Formats: structure tokens, C-alpha cells, sequence
């Protein structure tokens, strides 16, 4: 089950609407590719909002391997605040770079969703 971002050309899994610390997600994150992305290009992960501008996030690293960029157990560190949520900026190196936003915020705090 994949869902669409703010670029036509990129799809990626989907992430909870709020989870806890540095807690593996329920869903191994994964970017695809539609249009042209040579193999091996880079893929970064980068969350935030206005009083974080890129939080810390583990394994927010991946190439891409036949349209695909796997993410090898993503979790978000830091937390988004109290009352705030983050913003995932997917950024595919290619030449020139294509940056995409998940559909969504997600909130990332230290109990997660009671
Ligand atoms: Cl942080």
C-alpha cells in the first residue's frame, strides 16, 4: 500500500500520523520511483518544522535499486513537540535533484499515540 506525495513522479509507504522516539515503525519505509532515477542514486530523509529545522533521524539514508530506495529500520529521534508535528522531506539526488513532501505531518513524541 503506497501513497502518493506532492511530486507526481515519487510514491512512497506510509508512515503513522503519530509514533513514539526512536521506536521502529510499523511499516518499513520505502520511496519508488516512477519516472527516470538511475540505480544507485542517492535518497536522504529529513524531518522538521518551524522550531526544528531537521531533526535527528536514524538510518534516513538509501540508494535507489530498480525505481526503488529502501530505508533499513527509519526512526524518528527527536521529537516533534509539544503540540507541533514534523514535515519529511524526501530529497532523490539526481541530476539535477528531485525533492518531494510526504502527504502528510508526522508527530513523533517521547509516549507516542495513548
Ligand atoms: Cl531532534
Amino acid at each position: 500500500e503506497l501513497v502518493r506525495t506532492d511530486s507526481p513522479n515519487f510514491l512512497c509507504s506510509v508512515l503513522p500520523t503519530h509514533w513514539r522516539c526512536n521506536k521502529t515503525l510499523p511499516i518499513a519505509f520505502k520511496v519508488v520511483a516512477l519516472g527516470d532515477v538511475p540505480d544507485g542514486t542517492l535518497v536522504t530523509v529529513m524531518a522538521g518544522n518551524d522550531e526544528n529545522y531537521s531533526a535527528e533521524l536514524r538510518n534516513a539514508t538509501a540508494a535507489m535499486k530498480n525505481q526503488v530506495a529502501r530505508f533499513n529500520d527509519l526512526r524518528f529521534v527527536g521529537r516533534s513537540g509539544r503540540g507541533k508535528s514534523f514535515t519529511l522531506t524526501i530529497t532523490v539526488f539526481t541530476n539535477p535533484p528531485q525533492v518531494a513532501t510526504y502527504h502528510r505531518a508526522i508527530k513523533i513524541t517521547v509516549d507516542g499515540p495513548r
